[PDB]
């Protein structure tokens, strides 16, 4: 039982072969297409490909500072959840925003709705939601706590590509949504990330900031510079926004196109595996599993040691490993235990983070893949007895 | 054209190898490549990252995380007025105040007499850029810093392989940055490196490159001191506000190959330049670059002589219709970029008259690792 498995076939391999014979390796044809199908795939107007889910988060944030009428500015308050990957947080700190952490809900593993409604205020300029483990946030309920102030909605959808709510694609709820194409995820392009949006102005700020803050990937009339000059001796060396060089590589673009085709069955295998998993673990003596929302893409399986259950986490761990079972902390556990990097943040905690503290000491995680795991899952129910 | 393919069958083979091992995330190849890279330019340590741009990005951020921080926001760092955009963004992104310094019209590197004046009690750092393969005269810059606590940095993206005083450009500063982007000296599709002789700096980079986690860090390290054995925990701890800027295994593998070739690329580039200089030596209206130490001859700049009476624009039209692909020297005068400068906290030491001038009567055509005698002769003729 591995936390991970390959998602490639010969198709990806000749996809690489193909980018070779072209002898055009820098972000190009492949990307553009991948970016087109990506959007077609999840129901957005615009998608943008970058070097990683991480850089996609960097860009998602940086962007809101370059809108003609800026949407964020330093010191602004943005709310986020206590549980998520490191790079969900960094950008906030890098852009000098004031972070308000909010305890997650122990059943869904996502951000606590009651806790949220009470933490959102006048100052709250944005809400950075995170779809944890394929599980989407209940967006209807988030949209009510907001309704209908001028408060930004974004989603780090890096763990839940293919998840859905009300039959709306996760990642497509935010003003911007991010995805990650890193090895261990739903699809793998070696490294890769994607930002979608339906917002024209955001779209263009992205194009610009992903590559040097120049104008070459911008259209003749754009939402940033207005009208590009025809004199390439000048228009080609014009810098309009402090960006980065976050270009994805043609190869990833080409691999992505492919992965996007296997996606559906990828997602089918996973939900059928989860179905089963839930059956086998339904009424467990000492562990709770994730409470699903919408239709999850089931990144992995989380377990949470039942309160007053006398079981000791590092005992189960031993057991699983000794049984050839790969397991790990859910995501990264309580992000707030990271006292050191925190000293660099301008953050605060709403109420408490008791749930995350509890998930930090009592939670474990085992993977889900896009190949059947009935057997293994069967073996898992035995070890955990 | 202007850019050209530095690849033979070996790099293609390297790529298979990675496919074969079926391990595409920053792993062994990167590590070998970093080891070889260090030993190659004679630096203690090396770190490889996604592009040259993320190389400079990390260089700046790194100084912010040392136990005893070398830079704090609003600190003064000096830079010359001519370079590639990503040399600047990082300072802006880091909240530093930037004092621009004019280049010297001969070397195209920062003018020393101005630096001599520009440097003050508040000046905390100095970021030099070896332009077009040309190294800066470090002897006079070190002289100028004297023995003061002033950090010297290098953006060595256009001058990989050049040398000054027998020492390798990129290795004079606390840190140095290289690019292995398509059109550069070597090419790993995309990619860059950071070199340093400082261990805590080393450790910090390994940490900021990858989620500011501890994984690429040694047991006893400069950032956390001493890692624990419980990976359940250790493997999920985060200590610095880093990024995800991991280069690709495939880019690591390609680099190593590129690395053996270099020396030769370099002889051919230098070879070409030599022919070049004899050919435009006494040009009636064109000024070329004055070499310092041993340029790696990134490409060929031309600066229209004062008085000449010749228009930059016609030189272009000409080169074009002669199918010779040309461009701006680097990006020309960076300061003309008003819209972005809006986001900076900057100042201009005196004036950048030279930058101003280069921008309008300067043009560049490239240099490649294959012998170009004939093109140069046609060049001379076209630029009659
Ligand atoms: O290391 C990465 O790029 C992805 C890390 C991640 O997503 C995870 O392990 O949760
Ligand atoms: O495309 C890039 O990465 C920028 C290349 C560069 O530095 C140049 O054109 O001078």
């Amino acid at each position: 039982y591995p936390l991970a498995s390959s998602t490639w076939d010969d198709l990806e391999y000749k996809a690489i072969q193909s980018v070779l014979d072209s002898k055009m390796f820098t972000m190009g044809e492949y990307v553009k297409q991948y970016e087109t199908q990506f959007a077609k795939t999840f129901g957005s107007k615009y998608a943008v490909m970058v070097s990683s889910g991480s850089t996609a988060n960097l860009l998602m944030i940086a962007a809101l500072f370059f809108t003609k009428k800026p949407r964020l500015k330093k010191g602004d308050e943005i709310i986020v959840p206590a549980v998520s990957w490191s790079t969900t947080y960094y950008p906030l700190q890098q852009y000098g925003l004031r972070v308000k952490f909010v305890d997650i809900d122990i059943n869904t593993l996502n951000i606590d709705i009651e806790s949220l409604k009470e933490a959102v205020t006048d100052s709250t300029k944005a809400i950075l939601t995170v779809n944890l483990l394929g599980n989407p946030n209940n967006f209807d309920e988030i949209n009510k706590i907001i309704g209908g102030r001028d408060i930004i909605l974004l989603e780090d959808n890096c763990e839940s590509m293919g998840a859905t709510f009300n039959n709306k694609c996760a990642g497509t709820f935010g003003l911007m949504g991010t995805f990650s194409s890193f090895y261990n995820k739903h699809i793998a392009t070696m490294e890769g990330g994607c930002i979608v949006t339906d917002d024209e102005e955001i779209y263009h700020i992205l194009l610009c900031i992903r590559a040097h803050g120049w104008t070459r990937n911008l259209p003749k009339k754009n939402k940033v510079t207005g009208v590009k000059s025809d004199d390439q001796f000048e228009e080609s060396f014009k810098f309009v926004l402090p960006g980065y060089n976050v270009r994805p590589l043609e190869m990833s673009g080409a691999i992505g196109i492919e992965q996007l085709k296997k996606l559906p069955r990828f997602i089918s295998v996973r939900r059928k595996n989860a179905e089963y998993f839930l059956d086998k673990f339904k009424d467990h003596p000492y562990l709770d599993v994730q409470q699903e929302t919408g239709e999850s893409s089931w990144f992995g399986f989380s377990f949470i040691i039942k309160k007053d259950s006398g079981v000791i986490r590092k005992q189960l761990v031993e057991n699983l490993n000794s049984a050839g079972i790969e397991c790990r902390p859910i995501v990264t556990g309580n992000f707030l235990k990271n006292t050191d990097v925190l000293k660099y943040f301008d953050y605060t905690v709403h109420n408490n983070v008791d749930n995350a503290e509890y998930l930090d000491k009592n939670g474990l995680f085992v993977g889900n893949h896009q190949i059947e795991l009935f057997d293994e899952i069967d073996y898992l129910r035995e070890v955990l007895k």
